[PDB]
């Protein structure tokens, strides 16, 4: 499922994914939690993102 970033996000660790507002991100894993594993359709990188920064697209 594809979500779209509502805000910019700047990563702070090894495992999260930076992204820009409007970037489209594929869900890799959102089975549970506030942090989701996502895959960017702009960069192709995969990492954890804050779920409250994205909405379905």
């Amino acid at each position: 499922m594809t979500f779209v970033a509502l805000y910019d996000y700047v990563a702070s660790g090894e495992t999260d994914l930076s992204f820009k507002k409007g970037e489209r991100l594929q869900i890799v894993n959102n089975t549970e939690g506030d942090w989701w594993l996502a895959h960017s359709l702009t960069t192709g990188r995969t990492g954890y993102i804050p779920s409250n920064y994205v909405a379905p697209s």
